[PDB]
């Protein structure tokens, strides 16, 4: 996340971090068992921890469960993006509390101009690298359709919305992906992709979770 701010310990609880020996990208818990997170973040071997602040640091409310499924959207396009979208069932149910608690899914898409909260140990600097020990928090708005595609000509399906900042200095980035974009207590989006990250006319493009939220509940159903 750049231009963000340190959230606090645990005031995402439902954002996890994706861990294979390193933390490679976020996700969101949804329930005791599944997380969601990006299409583009599968590989296998990985191992969810939640309850996270520090991520390098064992403070008390971590929670770490290897996943049991890895499941990518079956019409998943690895070169567009477009349903870039993963559901990973955990081997065993997390334990939820206040630190460890699931997010709603929509049950209608949300508009433009609606802010959210994006949220990430992603990197933290638009020209170099910088990762963060603790979780960033970055208040954004859902930018409109016409906007969206005039920032990225013929590349935003209807499965995608952008968010966030025109002007520059204000972006998820590289290693939030997967991660959660909620707005009004609903997982809206998730991290997808965006040219660099914080640069100017180049906002952050995010899966629209409302699209898939039969297609969540079936393939949860279903494993
Ligand atoms: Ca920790």
């Amino acid at each position: 996340i750049v231009g963000g701010y340190t959230c606090g310990a645990n005031t995402v609880p439902y954002q996890v971090s994706l861990n294979s020996g390193y933390h490679f990208c976020g996700g969101s818990l949804i329930n005791s068992q599944w997380v969601v997170s990006a299409a583009h973040c599968y590989k296998s071997g990985i191992q969810v921890r939640l309850g996270e602040d520090n991520i390098n640091v064992v403070e008390g409310n971590e929670q770490f469960i290897s996943a049991s499924k890895s499941i990518v959207h079956p019409s998943y396009n690895s070169n567009t993006l477009n349903n870039d979208i993963m559901l990973i069932k955990l081997k065993s149910a997390a334990s939820l509390n206040s630190r460890v608690a699931s997010i709603s899914l929509p049950t209608s898409c949300a508009s433009a101009g609606t802010q959210c909260l994006i949220s990430g140990w992603g990197n933290t600097k638009s020209s170099g690298t910088s990762y963060p020990d603790v979780l960033k928090c970055l208040k954004a708005p859902i930018l409109s359709d016409s906007s969206c595609k005039s920032a990225y000509p013929g590349q935003i399906t209807s499965n995608m919305f952008c968010a966030g900042y025109l002007e520059g200095g204000k972006d998820s980035c590289q290693g939030d992906s997967g991660g959660p974009v909620v707005c009004s207590g609903k997982l809206q989006g998730i991290v997808s992709w965006g040219s660099g990250c914080a640069q100017k006319n180049k906002p952050g493009v995010y899966t629209k979770v409302c699209n898939y939220v039969s297609w969540i509940k079936q393939t949860i159903a279903s494993n």
